[PDB]
């Protein structure tokens, strides 16, 4: 099969590698700190003794590395030896950062795909991955095939950093969301309340995750209908949460936080709508 | 079957006072403005004239209204009437305001059952209902089948105030995951994504098991970082920094990363990001 190239050997590099060796492809790999590879040589991995080499023995080179800083770092050395190559960013940053590889990449020559993986090392080479994947579409169709080796790739648009946006808008939801919980967990615990019982209880709070799709049908309308519950009526809500966290000790700062969000909107008169308007007041700095 | 007294008749108190005469009980309802029972009498309500008389029509008085001061506004004339039988509180307030009510209530020689609906009208009376209740057990039992008409009772403890701060923990839970799904919808929203593309991919992130296996580490206070606070943190900042330059407010998340850096400066960036719960308590 298409040879590949696997730059960076951290628990991601090393799965990745092993994904594009269990489908048949000559897998060259290599790391800045040796002793990673013994598994993936095993194997049929050929370990690199240079990034330039590295990137010189496969058409595709995968970097997978902590930040764009680092692949900038590997991959400078390297930077002309990119030359009619795909360089396939898996490294997690900004949509920025993503944009600015991109052209550092054609400054090289080289062809350029920004991806972001949504799962961790034990889920990639398996149905369970998701793998966004940004840029020309063009090149993403030509490698199609090698990257299904990984898993579940999708291609979201041509712009660089859009595989980007969507890995740094799910990251805000998820840590967003595990807040909301722990302040919720500290909360009950005040009282007692082990853990273990208030998290049934908060799997149902989510029921169906219908939500997610009920609301986003009010934003692309732009129409927020305040039927039922009012925003003013959910900020009595958090009054209620913030008021309760003071008087059992934990910590006010996060619901606070939502509580102001919450007034901005209704101070630009979304009183009488629904929280999904919040999202009017999210979109002005 | 056993009378009961709706007081307020809102959307929430009109669904319960409904869910208790499709159980057969006689039900009186009363609320402060008129023209809201029509359909309640024409099912079998009794639209009580005043308070002092719906409160005293019924063994168990169920109010209903939109806070605290409220129920104590439109309860504090029938105050007397209410001795020897059942407040029922399913308004929704501060644990301490359970407790509060519990106290006034006893001094007036009533019995106490705080109550938190936390579901919407229309699931009342069905399985899906869950309504929490705290109190004296004793008071509990003894009306846990006419509560049965309203659904799924869930009594948690004696603690008036519990069940109520189940209620502001799940409200915070849900709230703030509500606002972190804006600004993503937002984030995305700045490059012309429709936030219907996004939903499908914002479920797939949540895949329901995070609650009960951080829950052991927060029961065993042990947090083991792999994914580790200073990683998620680092993470963080490239969320602040993306949603500056694509032009989306910088609150939200900033609160978020102030807290991981309240847990980092105890010394948790090692620890896993449930060690937040630390700086939290
Ligand atoms: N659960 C996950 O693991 C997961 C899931 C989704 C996405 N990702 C993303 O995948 C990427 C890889 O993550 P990871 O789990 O492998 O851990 P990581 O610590 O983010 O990255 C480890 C890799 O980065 C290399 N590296 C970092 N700084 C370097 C530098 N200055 N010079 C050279 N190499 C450098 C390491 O080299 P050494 O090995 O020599 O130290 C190693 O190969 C990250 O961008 C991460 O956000 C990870
Ligand atoms: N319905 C829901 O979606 C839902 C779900 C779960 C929990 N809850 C909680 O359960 C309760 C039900 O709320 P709701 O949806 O029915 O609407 P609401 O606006 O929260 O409650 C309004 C009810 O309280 C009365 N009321 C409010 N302020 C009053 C005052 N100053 N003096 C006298 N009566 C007053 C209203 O009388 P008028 O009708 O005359 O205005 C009406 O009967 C609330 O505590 C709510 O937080 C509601």
């Amino acid at each position: 099969n298409t040879p590949v190239t696997v730059i960076g050997l951290g628990p991601m590099g090393r799965a990745l590698a092993g994904a594009f060796l269990a489908a048949g492809h000559p897998t060259t790999v290599w790391n800045r700190t040796p002793g990673k590879a013994d598994a993936l040589v095993a194997r049929g991995a050929v370990r690199a003794a240079t990034v330039a080499e590295a990137v010189a023995a496969s058409p595709l080179v995968v970097v997978c590395v902590t930040d764009y800083d680092a692949m900038r770092a590997i991959l400078e050395p390297a930077a002309d030896a990119l030359a009619g190559r795909v360089l396939v960013n898996l490294t997690s940053d900004t949509p920025e950062r993503a944009r600015e590889a991109a052209a550092w990449a054609a400054e090289h020559g080289a062809d350029y795909l920004d991806g972001a993986i949504m799962v961790p090392p034990p889920m990639i080479g398996t149905p369970e991955a998701l793998i966004f994947y940004s840029g020309p579409r063009e090149v993403f169709e030509a490698h199609r095939a090698t990257l299904a080796a990984l898993g579940g790739s999708t291609y979201l648009g041509e712009d660089p950093g859009l595989a980007a946006l969507y890995d740094v808008a799910l990251l805000d939801l998820f840590w967003t969301t595990m807040s909301g919980y722990l302040h919720a967990a500290a909360l009950v615990g005040s009282e007692g309340v082990p853990a273990a019982e208030f998290a049934p209880f908060a799997t149902a709070i989510f029921d169906s995750l219908s939500f997610l799709e009920e609301m986003a049908e009010q934003i692309d309308a732009g129409e927020y209908p305040g039927d039922e519950s009012t925003l003013a009526m959910n900020a009595a809500g958090i009054d209620h949460i913030i008021h309760a966290s003071r008087a059992q000790g934990i910590d006010t700062a996060l619901p606070e936080a939502v509580k102001a969000l919450a007034e901005r909107a209704i101070a630009a008169g979304h009183g009488e709508d629904s929280f999904t308007s919040v999202i009017e007041v999210l979109r002005k700095p």
